[PDB]
């Protein structure tokens, strides 16, 4: 099962680096969301949300130029979007993108590290090395 | 022959994590067939002309023949110590504090992830640990999903 893959990469990433937040977004070329998995959030407020995300915003920067991104305020940012209604508040932010060499297929990302501090140097080389295993996975699954 | 360009960016990527985070001087990984013999060694913190003088790799012995037959997180405080090592060869860096763990899925472990000579001379932290497990995890999906 190629989600509960993913979710295990969105948990040691956000475990690791001690994000309150965790999600990974898979798309396909039109940039159509074909996986949403994530943690932080319980279910009572997930379904006062709603729908889950489109890649907008912040996330559709990084869906049209995967590249790394960290943000010491998600809503500052000049891409912002906004967040929905009922949604949790989050700030500071860590993006990488989920890639083989050969392509791009999504994006890991981070939120609201413990205590209130930027996510660091350190946390991308993390997160970067954690994203290129869920690379090799989305790339395997689109073969198998 | 050369492993998986992905697979081996993955690898080498994190080892390079697993090192620079838990602050060793030395960081490696092998992977092994399911008759445990090694195919891949990749490493970080030895100079080329070091690399050079100890003239072939490793093939799976010692300390690590033990965890790739005992797939268990292993720490020590003096590696050469461990009745299961066989020593360092001729023009090896002299390495103290071990940090090792496998690389597995749930049902099959492919490989280890070792660390040696902490910067701070002290052992491994349980901190230290914990995050190389959660890398080698990650290099568990990589080495099974890899291209075939
Ligand atoms: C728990 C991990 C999550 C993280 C780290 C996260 C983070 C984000 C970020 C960074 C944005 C962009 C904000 C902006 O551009 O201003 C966003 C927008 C959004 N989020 Fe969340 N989110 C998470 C979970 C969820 C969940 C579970 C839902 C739905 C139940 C959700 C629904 C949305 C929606 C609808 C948007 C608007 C843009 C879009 O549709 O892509 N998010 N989120
Ligand atoms: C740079 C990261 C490295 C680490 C952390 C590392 C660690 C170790 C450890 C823990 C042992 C077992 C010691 C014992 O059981 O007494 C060992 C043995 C050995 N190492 Fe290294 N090593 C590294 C690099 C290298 C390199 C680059 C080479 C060759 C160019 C090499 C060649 C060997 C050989 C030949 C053995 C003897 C046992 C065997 O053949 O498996 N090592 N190493």
């Amino acid at each position: 099962d190629l989600e509960a893959t993913l979710r295990a990469i969105v948990h040691s990433a956000t475990s690791l680096v001690d994000a309150r937040y965790g999600a990974m977004e898979v798309h396909d070329r039109q940039h159509r969301v074909l996986h949403f998995v994530y943690e932080g959030i319980d279910e009572e407020t997930v379904r006062r949300i709603g729908h889950l995300p489109k890649g907008l915003g912040v996330i559709g920067l990084l869906i049209e130029d995967p590249k790394p991104l960290r943000l010491d305020d998600v809503s500052a940012h000049p891409a912002s979007i906004g967040f929905p209604p009922y949604h949790p508040p989050m700030r500071t932010f860590l993006g990488v993108p989920v890639r083989v060499r050969d392509e791009s297929f999504g994006t890991l990302y981070l939120t609201d590290k413990t205590n209130g501090q930027p996510f660091s140097d350190d946390d991308e080389v993390l997160v970067q090395a954690l994203a290129a295993a869920a690379g090799i996975a989305v790339a395997n699954a689109r073969l198998y």
